[PDB]
Parts: structure tokens; sequence; C-alpha cells
């Protein structure tokens, strides 16, 4: 569990990255591209980007990261309380996308990734502990309605 202090720290960081949503969602998806390849192949509509400067250039995956980050921050609001909020998600990633439970353990560590490199100052360890404590929640609960869906 985050204390209210873990969640603190949570929402302090995720609002430097709502100060360019944008740049911190093409950071992201470029860095889980990179350290999981199969991630993009399983992405139809950017798997043509063949890379980095392709994929910075793309509104498309600009506007997606955009998608992805506003969905992800609503659900960080609400301190594991995002039951209403993972519903739709589950749906689209276990039924339409069809996004493995793994990828979103990647995409975990991809947001560490750039909230580290761009945010240190707002990102020590108590700071990175409940970040890693909060996605992991999300994606263990994510997991469960996979499997409530049969996926
Ligand atoms: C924090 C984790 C995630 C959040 C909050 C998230 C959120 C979203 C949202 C809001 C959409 C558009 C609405 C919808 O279809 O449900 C979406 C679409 C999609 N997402 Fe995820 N998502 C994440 C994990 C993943 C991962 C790990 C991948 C890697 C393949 C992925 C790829 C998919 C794809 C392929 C679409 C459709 C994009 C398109 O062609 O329009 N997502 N995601």
């Amino acid at each position: 569990v985050l204390s209210e202090g873990e969640w603190q720290l949570v929402l302090h960081v995720w609002a430097k990255v709502e100060a360019d949503v944008a740049g911190h969602g093409q950071d992201i998806l470029i860095r889980l591209f990179k350290s999981h390849p199969e991630t993009l192949e399983k992405y139809d509509r950017f798997k043509h980007l063949k890379t980095e400067a392709e994929m910075k250039a793309s509104e498309d995956l600009k506007k997606h990261g955009v998608r992805v980050l506003t969905a992800l921050g609503a659900i960080l609001k609400k301190k594991g309380h995002h039951e209403a909020e993972l519903k739709p998600l589950a749906q689209s990633h276990a039924t339409k996308h069809k996004i493995p439970i793994k990828y979103l353990e990647f995409i975990s560590e991809a947001i560490i990734h750039v909230l580290h490199s761009r945010h240190p100052g707002d990102f020590g360890a108590d700071a990175q502990g409940a970040m890693n404590k909060a996605l992991e929640l999300f994606r263990k609960d994510i997991a469960a309605k996979y499997k409530e869906l049969g996926y």
C-alpha cells in the first residue's frame, strides 16, 4: 500500500509530467520501443516508424503519448481507487489491442527511466519507490481484470 505521503510524492512528480505531457509521452514511448522492439511491432498504427527521428516527427505518436499519460494521470490521482478508470482500459487492451500484461511492466520501467532523466530533483529513492508501487498496483489490477475477461 502507499501512504498519503507516498501518494503526494507520486502526484508531485506527475505535476512535473503535466508541465509537458506531449514531450514526456514521446520520451516514454521511444524508450519503450528502444528497450522492447516487440512493443512497436504490436502497434499496427505505429509499426511503420523505423527510427527515433521518425518517432519524434510523428504527430500521431505524440497525440497517442498524450492519451496514454492523460489516462495514467487520472488513474494515479485516484490513489489506488481506480476500478472505474481501469475497466475500459482493461477491456480495450485485453480484447481489442491484445496487449500482453508484460508490456505494462515495460512501460512502467520506461516511465521510471524518463522521470529520473528529466526530474532527478523530484525523484529521490522515496519518490522512485512510491511511483514503482503505484504503477505495480495499476499493473496487478489490470492483470486481474485481464484474467476476469478471459485474457
Ligand atoms: C500505462 C499503461 C497504459 C495506459 C494508461 C494506456 C492508455 C491507452 C488509452 C487511453 C488508449 C486509447 C483508448 C483505448 O483504446 O483504450 C490506448 C490505446 C492503445 N494502447 Fe495503451 N495504454 C497503456 C499501455 C499500453 C502498452 C504497454 C502498449 C504497447 C503496445 C499499448 C498500446 C496500445 C495501442 C496499440 C492502442 C491503440 C492505438 C491506436 O492505434 O489508436 N498501451 N492506450
